[PDB]
């Protein structure tokens, strides 16, 4: 694989997530954007792949599984079999990264798009390969018991623009939010 894609959602204190869940209300625009952002591919009969840890696919409303237009791949340690829904189950980062390259896969597959958790994220960005990062940041602080990982700033230059992604510091249920997106080159 040529590159990685990461997407998430963060408040003030780099917090992901609360019991289980994400620690704000629902965002209607946010939502939106992961959605579009992770579904679009650039390439007819190609569709994109989301890899996700094992407490965040339990985290989606079971009749929402698998995200739609998208190959769900799971990862966990101890699963034997993927989840009801799950497309793939894959035992490490590089165990799905490899399974991309397959042929079945290779094929089918235009963008891969890592969705969480902080082990994921973590591991993603420890590879020294291309990838690039869309961060929203949430420009309040609620309570979270789940956090991102460190993002070396050495590594990940934050582009001033970016196509398709707006600039501006957006606003939605009388909170403020603004998308940023990092790159690393290697
Ligand atoms: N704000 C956002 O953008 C965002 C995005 C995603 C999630 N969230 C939130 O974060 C929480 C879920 O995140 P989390 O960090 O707690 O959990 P997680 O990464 O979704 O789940 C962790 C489990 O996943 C498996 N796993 C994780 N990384 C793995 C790796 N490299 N190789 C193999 N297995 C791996 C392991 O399963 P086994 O124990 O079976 O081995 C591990 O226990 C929820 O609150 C969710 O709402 C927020
Ligand atoms: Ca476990
Ligand atoms: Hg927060």
């Amino acid at each position: 694989v040529r590159s990685l894609n990461s997407i998430v959602a963060v408040c003030q204190n780099m917090g992901i997530g609360k019991d289980g869940n994400l620690p704000w209300p629902p965002l209607r625009n946010e939502y939106k954007y992961f959605q579009r952002m992770t579904s679009t591919s650039h390439v007819e009969g190609k569709q994109n792949a989301v890899i996700m840890g094992k407490k965040t696919w339990f985290s989606i409303p079971e009749k929402n599984r698998p995200l739609k237009d998208r190959i769900n791949i799971v990862l966990s340690r101890e699963l034997k079999e993927a989840p009801k829904g799950a497309h793939y189950l894959s035992k490490s980062l590089d165990d799905a990264l490899a399974l991309l390259d397959s042929p079945e896969l290779k094929s089918k597959v235009d963008m891969v798009w890592i969705v969480g958790g902080t082990a994921v994220y973590k591991a993603a960005m420890e590879k020294p390969i291309n990838h690039r990062l869309f961060v929203t940041r949430i420009l309040h602080e609620f309570e979270s018991d789940t956090f991102f990982p460190e993002i070396d700033y050495k590594d990940f230059k934050l582009l001033t623009e970016y196509p398709g992604v707006p600039a501006d510091i957006q606003e939605e249920d009388g909170i403020q939010y603004k998308f940023e997106v990092y790159q690393k080159s290697v």
